[PDB]
């Protein structure tokens, strides 16, 4: 997909829905799900993709369709000299967004800094000397426990819900009331 | 001076007078010779440059003048990707001008092919593995004898010239007569 295209993807952390992934170019074909079926209305949609896959699949064996395919096409061959003048702009970007005391994310930049212009297949062993470093460090060692608690408190944790709510009553407008209405309405 | 600027110089063989060397940029300052002197009219011109040199020279020690300085400036930083797309154009240029059975001149191209993009100071020993090759070969071994004869027959070789000519008489116009007049007149 490209250095500048996914460089604001793989370390921004944030996910993308399937709609922009066509215009991005990771996945190419889309198929919308189904409603009612002879089987319950979601089990067919997981069994619908098998046949769209098999009707793509025989075409791949005898090559009726090709796995080939306007801003990235401007970039697509053009980096002989602007090399430092992109990841330097990113080098100070990561320390203007956050501060410099995250030793995590710049340590994936050195991958894509060395993956370009050097041995690509030889580049698949640099991160072997890197993944063991920044996992066995004091930056994100407790970050796994943060994630365990993150998933651990998105749980009901009190028995079973009895007599669920459907209406609310927010006594007082202002900044909290209209505020919590802004999230509790959709 | 540049790859495309002198690339049509160092293997075209041909010399340049001092007038175009300023616009080229090898030599920077010019000085025209002199006529009559208190000493004979050419010995002063070789003794004139000593003082123009010494009046440049004291300025170089205390830096009043600098050794710094529009088609080459377009090139001057711009070769990240057009690399093959210049010496390939030259690669078939040398075999369209001559034919391919000169193993001499392409063996200075590989110098300037490897001098760019690789170790420059390390590049000063490649031609040590090259100059010994194309001098000790059967291409130009007799070319030195051709040059000995070239200088050897630009000589009077018959005593001293007695009663030199000043007039000519060309009996018959056409292609030789007007032809040899074209060279014997200037």
């Amino acid at each position: 997909v490209g250095v500048p295209a996914a460089l604001d993807m793989m370390l921004t952390g944030r996910s993308i829905r399937a709609d922009r992934a066509k215009k991005m170019g990771l996945v190419d074909q889309l198929v919308e799900p189904l409603g009612p079926g002879l089987k319950p209305p979601e089990e067919r949609t997981i069994e619908y993709l098998e046949e769209v896959a098999i009707t793509f699949a025989k075409g791949l064996a005898d090559k009726k369709i090709s796995p080939k395919r306007e801003k990235l096409t401007a970039y697509a061959m053009t980096i002989p000299f602007v090399r430092q003048q992109v990841y330097k702009k990113v080098e100070e970007k990561v320390r203007k967004q956050t501060k410099g005391l995250y030793p995590a994310p710049l340590k994936i930049i050195d991958v894509v800094k060395t993956g370009i212009e050097q041995g690509s297949d030889a580049g698949y062993l640099c991160e072997s000397q890197k993944f063991g470093e920044l996992v066995m460090t004091k930056e994100s060692k407790a970050l796994m426990g943060l994630y365990h608690g993150q998933v651990l408190c998105k749980k009901n944790k009190f028995g079973a819900p009895q007599k669920d709510v459907k209406h609310l009553a927010i006594l007082g407008a202002g900044l909290m009331g209209a505020g919590i209405a802004q999230v509790s309405v959709d």
